[PDB]
């Protein structure tokens, strides 16, 4: 917990908002990440002083092991640049594991298919699907002990709208007048200690939903909304962090694409 040195940057002004299109806090004051909210340089210097490591989790099997080449080079020039990374890539199919060349202090793990390791290995979890490619910077602003992702679909939608799972009968339900966002399952992280406890309640809660003879309407991604709902997440990422050109375009209020679907 040392004193940052020096730096020059301008000053922010008290009575500018820094974005006027959109919600930057949330209302159990949690930021909301977005392009312009952070200044990159003071985040980067507070991290690294705590020489933080960051852990990338994958999940990779059978026809999936060959978006791992884009994968891992992409987040290679893109994915907390500068710090320690650690790779995890689980997969059926450890020979097929593409060789990336990693920069100096970044790591590959390839686990065939041990949580007591995540606590010894890195400080940070953060979890996503393989079949994407990052186009831009996903750094340290995203760090806190347990974050959420805006799903791109849905974040100028109604709680309505949103495809929480309706039916009382399952662990993962949510009224119609219930919910502060639609959360992505496939892009959420946070310290060891709070993503195992996610992970935990999503396994517990999915096994009773199977006891009783029932399946989430959009599986692990309901149990996360639901884990979100009742445990707020310290920060929020905007649609910047997972995005679908294809099916979306590039709105205005999207100033950056920084994680996107693989056509
Ligand atoms: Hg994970
Ligand atoms: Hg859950
Ligand atoms: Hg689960
Ligand atoms: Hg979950």
């Amino acid at each position: 917990m040392v004193s940052l040195p020096r730096m020059v940057y301008p000053q922010s002004k008290v009575l500018t908002p820094c974005r006027k299109d959109v919600l930057v806090v949330t209302p159990w004051l949690a930021p909301i990440v977005w392009e312009g909210t952070f200044n990159i340089d003071i985040l980067n210097e507070q991290f690294r002083l705590q020489n933080t490591t960051i852990g990338l989790t994958v999940f990779a099997i059978k026809k999936y092991v060959a978006f791992l080449k884009l994968f891992l080079e992409t987040a290679e020039k893109h994915f907390m640049v500068g710090h320690r990374v650690h790779y995890y890539v689980f997969t059926d199919q450890p020979a097929a594991v593409p060789r990336v060349t990693l920069g100096t202090g970044r790591q590959l793990s390839v686990l065939e298919v041990c949580e007591r390791r995540f606590l010894s290995e890195v400080d940070y979890l953060v979890c996503v699907d393989v079949d994407m490619e990052f186009r831009d910077h996903v750094g340290v602003e995203i760090l806190t002990p347990l974050f959420g992702t805006l799903h791109p679909g849905f974040y100028g939608s109604s709680r309505e709208a949103f495809t929480y799972e309706r039916r009382p009968q399952s662990q993962a339900y949510i009224p119609k007048d219930e919910g502060d966002f639609y959360y992505l399952g496939r892009f959420f992280g946070g310290s060891v200690q709070e993503v195992q406890r996610l992970t935990r309640a999503c396994h517990q809660a999915m096994m009773v939903d199977q006891a009783n003879g029932i399946e989430a309407v959009w599986h692990d991604e309901s149990h996360l909304n639901k884990y979100l709902l009742r445990h707020k997440p310290t920060k929020v990422l905007s649609p910047e962090y997972l995005w679908d050109q294809q099916l979306l375009g590039w709105p205005a209020v999207l100033r950056k694409l920084r994680f996107t679907a693989v056509p």
